[PDB]
């Protein structure tokens, strides 16, 4: 606040930890910052770096750290801007097993400091990536990449200080990759060999063997987003062939077709369930990375990945029993992740809505498949918009109970999250409001008296889902929906009771003009 307008030349007071001077306006403080930026204590690096960025443009040059750093580096020497990176530990088979000696943890601390001191100056354009490499950085991380996956009550602290490194390594190769095109040719082949394209495969598929553990509550959260950030950063560099050749033998379609457990719904715990969950999380994050059909364009040309159709058929026929496949809190969760992955290859919508209508019957001690899952199915039918309702209402007479049930089951779920999206509800309302002709057999006379209360419930639902802003002035079948609403009021329709939920919808209607008002 105050001193940046009062950087005068007076007799200040010297601090602890410097040779003396006369005035110390800001230059001595920021020089102490820049020389002491390589403090290896990880709670201090962030604060020193952020203080550097917020403390450079207050010397009266009013510069920017992209140009002022080079303006110093031209006369300060290139050793000045690399001895901060160096550390005193630029360089043992007794550390092959995980050990917790006082030197080992401090060496990993040096590695973390030397790793992340360049991430902000590479993501920032303070110094371009030519003037930094043009070393022991690459050598030490290469040796650690060949010495990564190898006191059993205290060496897991060393294991935590191991697992904190590789993620920031990966994010450093992202910030070198997607900031300068020369880095596609600057990073030599001593690092982008099978080391990185083995450790990424181990990070995604089966990572509870290198030392990451489910029970870590923060790094397990922060991992599979920056890893997908890396895997999408790896398309502006020509190593996409390296990734495809390093992936397509392990998590490919052969693995999934062999790992479909012929006794799935049972007592098996780890090597089928954890492995299947790992690989579907891997393909989910690959689908987030946009590289899944760049792995598995599987079999044919019917706009249907045959492995995905096989996933749907095993999800169906697995529930097909002996007596009945019992459920769980994770035997359903594997099915949920299975369906969420299997509904991401291509369209796969008409297959679903044709499977749902099924006249087959089940005899236990046929439309039960909707009743279980019923949340992801409806939120995907939400996304397939403005045609799914039409291909539903194509059949509305032979199996009316199912079409009423599925319209309710999507409408309530679009109704529940009415405070986040707000557009799918009104669009679903407007795309169901212009489709009354497919259900004309409902709102007339000569009907069984269970359909009519369902139709009034449909009216109340699709009216309550929105407000009276887009109903009058002939919105859709507005006189047709009005005359179905009137022709509800027959005579042998209800004792009284069923009319009350009709009379509660009157504030929607009472804004019209003469004519029908007198009616």
């Amino acid at each position: 606040k105050k001193h940046v307008s009062l950087n005068k030349a007076k007799k200040r007071r010297l601090p602890r930890g410097f040779p003396p001077s006369a005035s110390l306006c800001l230059l001595d403080l920021v020089k102490w910052l820049l020389a002491h930026c390589g403090r290896p204590q990880t709670e201090c690096r962030h604060k020193s770096i952020e203080l550097f960025y917020k403390f450079v443009p207050l010397l009266p040059g009013n510069r920017s750290p992209n140009l002022w750093l080079k303006d110093v580096l031209k006369e300060e020497g290139v050793s000045f801007l690399i001895n901060t990176f160096e550390g005193g530990g630029c360089g043992l088979l007794y550390l092959r097993g995980p050990f917790s000696l006082q030197a080992t943890l401090c060496w990993l601390d040096l590695l973390l400091a030397a790793l992340e001191c360049y991430n902000t100056f590479i993501g920032e354009r303070t110094v371009g990536a030519l003037q930094v490499l043009g070393s022991s950085l690459l050598k030490a991380v290469a040796f650690f990449l060949e010495s990564i996956a190898m006191s059993p009550q205290e060496g897991e602290r060393y294991n935590y200080s191991k697992c904190t490194v590789v993620v920031r390594i990966m994010e450093f190769t992202t910030t070198l990759l997607n900031t300068s095109p020369e880095g596609w040719k600057l990073l030599k082949k001593d690092l982008c060999n099978t080391h990185l394209m083995r450790v990424l495969v181990q990070t995604l598929c089966e990572p509870a063997s290198i030392g990451f553990n489910i029970g870590d509550v923060q790094v397990m959260a922060h991992l599979p987003d920056v890893c997908v950030n890396l895997m999408k950063a790896l398309k502006m560099s020509p190593y996409k062939d390296i990734l495809e050749t390093h992936l397509r033998e392990k998590i490919t379609a052969q693995s999934i077709e062999e790992l479909c457990a012929v006794n799935l719904y049972g007592p098996d715990a780890q090597v089928d369930r954890s492995r299947l969950a790992a690989v579907v999380s891997a393909c989910k994050q690959l689908h987030r990375a946009g590289l899944l059909h760049n792995i598995l364009p599987s079999q044919s040309t019917d706009l249907h990945h045959s492995v995905g159709t096989e996933l749907l058929s095993l999800v169906y026929k697995g529930i097909a029993p002996q007596c009945l496949p019992s459920l769980d809190l994770s035997c359903k969760q594997l099915a949920s992740g299975l369906l969420e992955l299997a509904f991401a290859f291509g369209g796969l919508c008409e297959r679903l809505v044709s499977l749902l209508l099924n006249p087959a019957v089940l005899s236990t001690a046929g439309e039960y498949f909707y009743s279980l899952f019923s949340e992801t199915i409806n939120t995907e039918l939400l996304k397939n918009l403005d045609l799914a309702v039409l291909e539903l209402m194509q059949s509305s007479v032979d199996n009316t109970k199912m079409v009423s049930a599925v319209l309710n089951g999507m409408l309530d779920q679009s109704f529940r999250e009415r405070a986040n999206q707000k557009h799918q509800g009104l669009k679903l309302a407007t795309t169901i409001l212009q489709h009354w002709k497919k259900c004309d057999s409902w709102w007339a006379k000569d009907s069984p008296l269970e359909t009519k209360m369902a139709v009034l419930a449909l009216l109340a639902k699709i009216l309550q889902i929105d407000s009276s802003v887009s109903f009058n002035t002939s919105h859709g079948s507005f006189p047709e929906v009005f005359t179905t609403y009137i022709s509800l009021l027959a005579d042998t329709k209800l004792d009284l009771h069923l009319k009350g939920q009709a009379v509660t919808l009157l504030p929607f209607f009472t804004s019209l003009t003469g004519g029908s008002l007198e009616e």
